[PDB]
């Protein structure tokens, strides 16, 4: 297991950007990768993943910014489809902090129904620093309220 990978359940991890020399290892350990960096941040083409038999969702998010709630939910749905096929999924930004941490917190709230508080404490335990900006934090409250609101519809 790639030591940079920070697992938030048995199948999904977040990390920093693998370097090109790290790709063979990351590919032996993961079947799918959600790449959250922008093109100019990458030091190799995303074909390198394809060549190694790894499925890619490229969901670029400019650094120190936040996805919208709809980008987040799109990423979550794709992660869920792969987990269902028996895959392991790595989510990665550049530093392993704000962007990939924001998605990882979103993954715990969606898949396990934990509060933003409990999810954020789990992600920070694995990587202190994660979720960097207040826009990142805001989108997570936005998502939390939507999750509560959707769970409330199902009760009544
Ligand atoms: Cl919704």
């Amino acid at each position: 297991m790639w030591p940079s990978a920070k697992f938030i359940d048995g199948r999904v991890a977040f990390s920093r950007m693998p370097a090109e020399r790290e790709l063979d290892e990351v590919a032996r350990d993961f079947d799918a990768v959600v790449v959250l960096v922008e093109d100019y941040e990458l030091p190799y083409s995303l074909d390198e993943w394809e060549k190694r038999g790894v499925e890619v969702l490229h969901g670029p998010i400019p650094d120190f910014t936040a996805p919208s709630v709809e980008q987040l939910l799109e990423i979550l749905r794709w992660i869920e489809e792969r987990v269902r096929e028996g895959k392991k999924v790595l989510i990665h930004c550049m530093a392993g902090l704000g962007r990939s941490g924001t998605v990882g917190v979103a993954w715990l709230m969606y898949s396990r129904g934990l509060s933003l508080r409990e999810a954020l404490m789990e992600v920070r335990r694995k990587r202190p620093g994660a979720v960097e900006t207040q826009e990142q934090m805001e989108v997570l409250k936005e998502l939390e309220e939507r999750i509560k609101l959707a769970a409330a519809l199902e009760h009544h």
